[PDB]
């Protein structure tokens, strides 16, 4: 039930296929930031969740660089696929930019999106 | 520069490919938690990054099921990767586990790995 | 509009008091985890946030021990607060346990809370 | 053994009294970002940890305002205190920027600091 398109809270569109080797792989379009269009996303899923009702452990990575633009960043969202009634995904994220070391300390924001079918 | 053998400061191992495309491939064996062997990894890296001495950003994930065991969560490194005498990737990483919704609220474990050759 | 009573979603409870001094002091009830009972924070705002409309940065520190119960655990929530019709503070949350060097890879969960005056 | 003066990578400068109650107070100076001197810190600590070799839980707020400057933001740090041979403090920190509402995806960095005495 991760198979599909899904919208985060921001207007963003995550494109996906779960495959069955555990295999994440899509398109992501983020409605922020430094990036227009499309671009390549890859991840992984615990093909085989447990039954206890607990979700899929899951995540995927985006490099901002495509045709168009580069924003010299990447963002990983890590969270769970959570089915039913309601699906959604829940996430929390990291995203690093490209700094030199006068501003490593400041690579890395961190945020959480919540996705769903509608 | 990114392809190759890593080791993070807890003993862990990963193996890499970037490909051109900007693909990150590969192979992870943790040292420590619910894992043992190794465990199939991708990821994504600037293929172009900057030309001032940036780093280069790249991200990649771990779902943590193999033949041998399956722990019910998925890793995500989000770093950069530097270049020098000593190269380095600098990482911040979170861990989801799998949970009820009960417990969701302790799902997410957020840490820092060093990779160094 | 920072001092009073807040709940988030976890439906926990947060009474603070915003010092002009840009202190923060209250107490913290929380509705899930090791916890029991009320515990003390303390924190520290902006006392002079911008004019422009941004949030009004803050955070405090609550540590799991009170009179009732001691998880050697320690949560620091960092955010902003946004007046309005719907006041809200948005933060997002470390909460670090006291570990062996062993697990120490595990003693950090990281999450997001939304505080509402209702 | 937590209070003291402690340095972190950055060579940033910790200053810190741990009170009986759980209370951390002192001042707090970056030796990075948008700061310039000692800024009032404020925090709390597990006053009676485990005794199996466990660290100490603790976490503590900087508001990013003093007499000579205000960069609205704040930043936490969660972590433990760690005695012995090697006395040292590891935490992540959470450092929010008030924003505007649009701008919120991009106001929290996320990074790690370890605090020594040398
Ligand atoms: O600005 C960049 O460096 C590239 C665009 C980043 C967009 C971020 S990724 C996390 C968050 N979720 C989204 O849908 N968009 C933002
Ligand atoms: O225990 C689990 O749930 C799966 C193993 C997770 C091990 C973690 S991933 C982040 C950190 N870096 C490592 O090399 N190992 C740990
Ligand atoms: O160690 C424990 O279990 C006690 C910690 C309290 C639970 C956490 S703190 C972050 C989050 N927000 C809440 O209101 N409760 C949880
Ligand atoms: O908003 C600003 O730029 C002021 C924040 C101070 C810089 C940070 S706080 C996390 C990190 N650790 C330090 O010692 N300094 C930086």
């Amino acid at each position: 039930g991760i198979t599909g398109t899904w919208y985060n809270q921001l207007g963003s569109t995550f494109i996906v296929t779960a495959g069955a080797d555990g295999a994440l792989t899509g398109t992501y379009e983020s409605a922020v930031g430094n990036a227009e269009s499309r671009y390549v996303l890859t991840g992984r899923y615990d093909s085989a969740p447990a039954t206890d009702g607990s979700g899929t452990a899951l995540g995927w990575t985006v490099a901002w660089k495509n045709n168009y633009r580069n924003a010299h960043s990447a963002t990983t969202w890590s969270g769970q696929y959570v089915g039913g009634a309601e699906a959604r995904i829940n996430t929390q994220w990291l995203l690093t930019s490209g700094t030199t070391e006068a501003n490593a300390a400041k690579s890395t924001l961190v945020g959480h999106d919540t996705f769903t079918k509608v």
